[PDB]
């Protein structure tokens, strides 16, 4: 099987403000598309997709929301 790349969602404890594109602009309540987790090309980032920005995310303020069921 190829594993990687599903897409998950991740909720945004804090609004994020980035300077670049690179990050993604997300504000307090919302809910991000985690994309892809593996993203070598920043250490400890997330790439969600919003409004279509395609920007990576601080997982330090990005809470991982997982479902009950098989979980």
């Amino acid at each position: 099987g190829s594993s990687g790349s599903s897409g998950l969602l991740a909720r945004a404890l804090y609004d994020n403000c980035p300077d670049c594109s690179d990050e993604l602009a997300f504000s307090r309540g919302d809910i991000l598309t985690i994309l892809e987790q593996h993203v070598p090309e920043s250490e400890g980032w997330w790439k969600c997709l919003l409004h279509g920005r395609q920007g990576l995310a601080p997982a330090n303020r990005l809470q991982i929301l997982s479902g009950p069921s098989s979980g």
